[PDB]
């Protein structure tokens, strides 16, 4: 007899993980001023780290063999890392180049806007298919 009491924990880490991520879309469509973009950046980076925080004392990934928060933590690390790409080839400029790429049409932007909520969708839903169903 469970009533996903233990699931509580995994299952309220996800609705602000999926949020988090629509935070960085919202901001992407709404290209307005500059200080949007780093105080968006700055922000993101503060949510990660609180939730280190959080589970540090929870039973921390240095305190077990087969702990849990180190797996959403090295797929979020992979993750952090391409934003942090993104983010600096918009805060610089690129005049010309010694060679041309194949294809593209200035839908760079639209491009990681899907290929983030696609990547997004299956590891959300990924830890999210545990359960049998919403009646444990």
């Amino acid at each position: 007899n469970a009533e996903e009491e233990p699931l509580f924990y995994t299952i309220n880490l996800i609705i602000p993980c999926v949020l988090i991520t629509s935070l960085a879309i919202l901001v992407f469509y709404l290209p307005s001023d500059c200080g949007e973009k780093m105080t968006l950046c700055i922000s993101v980076l503060l949510a990660l780290t609180v939730f280190l925080l959080l589970i540090s004392k929870i039973v921390p990934p240095t305190s077990s063999d087969s702990p849990s928060v180190g797996e959403y933590l090295m797929f979020t690390m992979v993750l952090v890392t391409f934003s942090i790409v993104t983010s600096v080839c918009v805060l610089n400029v690129h005049h010309r180049s010694p060679e041309t790429h194949t294809g593209g049409g200035g839908g760079i932007d639209r491009l990681f806007l899907w290929i983030f909520v696609f990547v997004c969708v299956f590891g959300t839903i990924g830890m999210f298919l545990q359960p049998l169903f919403q009646e444990e």
